[PDB]
């Protein structure tokens, strides 16, 4: 995504059975919207959590 710009979708702010949106900055990377998934992982942890 462009850094200099908030995205002109909403994510949930107010959880429940009436949830409020609320539009992102152009701060809140972490919550930025993704179009593709990341891959599979199976077990994928190192030698010390494993």
């Amino acid at each position: 995504y462009n850094p200099l710009y908030g995205s002109r979708l909403g994510v949930p702010d107010t959880l429940g059975g009436d949830p409020k949106f609320r539009s992102l900055t152009h701060e809140d990377h972490a919550i930025q919207p993704q179009n593709f998934m990341p891959g599979p992982l199976v077990n994928s942890v190192s030698t010390k959590e494993g």
